[PDB]
């Protein structure tokens, strides 16, 4: 199985206003099971990475997990592959790729409330069969 | 070209009397401008009953897809779980091959947005 993973294409969103930001283009090209999309193309902030490396922080306990670029164009370009380069890295530390708020981060054109969302309480297996049994008969 | 996937059961609110499973929806489409279309939704089944009626409602008299009842199941709870699952994935799958049923609001609001149902009701 073979992952590959560019960030591309810097663009400058909400020009000249209070709220301009640079969000970069994440393109995942894989054929890996682990993943859904083959192909897949989203933008995201740097305050996003910066989310997710924390995230990544939570669910791998004690595995390290790769820095993220510190503090125009010529920064952008740092920056960019700097981004890239964690991403690389993340993508290589097998318990990190298993991160589902990793997969949709990547993959998903969900905002991160959204992700944060998709994901939540313990799955129906990471559970006894009795809190599970408890759940299974809810009402109006 | 659209696939629906039902995945990840989960168990949200363990072990207070609110407790109940809902189950995560992967709308996955793909005009041939863009690279890839996603979506992802937490439903309870509930949900999905609702969604049928509203279906049948706006449909007339297009047949709606059934939904897994409970039958004759002798199995374990995770396999129950699973059985349910397979269910509401072909519930969808057989629904957005009905080209009157997939041009339903309501539908599109259900898989795609994270609206509440009364939220989708008021929506519309």
């Amino acid at each position: 199985e073979v992952i590959t993973v560019r960030v591309q294409d810097p663009r400058v969103q909400n020009e000249g206003s209070w709220n301009s930001y640079v969000d970069y283009k994440i393109f995942l090209h894989t054929n890996s099971k682990a993943f859904t999309a083959k192909t897949s193309c989203v933008r995201r902030r740097y305050r996003e990475f910066v989310w997710l490396r924390k995230q990544l922080q939570r669910n791998a306990g004690l595995v390290p997990v790769p820095e993220l670029p510190g503090k125009s164009d010529e920064f952008i370009e740092k920056r960019r592959q700097g981004l890239q380069h964690f991403l690389e890295k993340v993508l290589q530390s097998v318990v990190l790729l298993s991160d589902s708020q990793l997969h949709l981060f990547l993959q998903s054109q969900l905002s991160v409330p959204e992700i944060e969302a998709c994901v939540q309480g313990r799955s129906t297996m990471t559970v006894s069969d009795a809190i599970l049994r408890y759940a299974m008969s809810n009402l109006e």
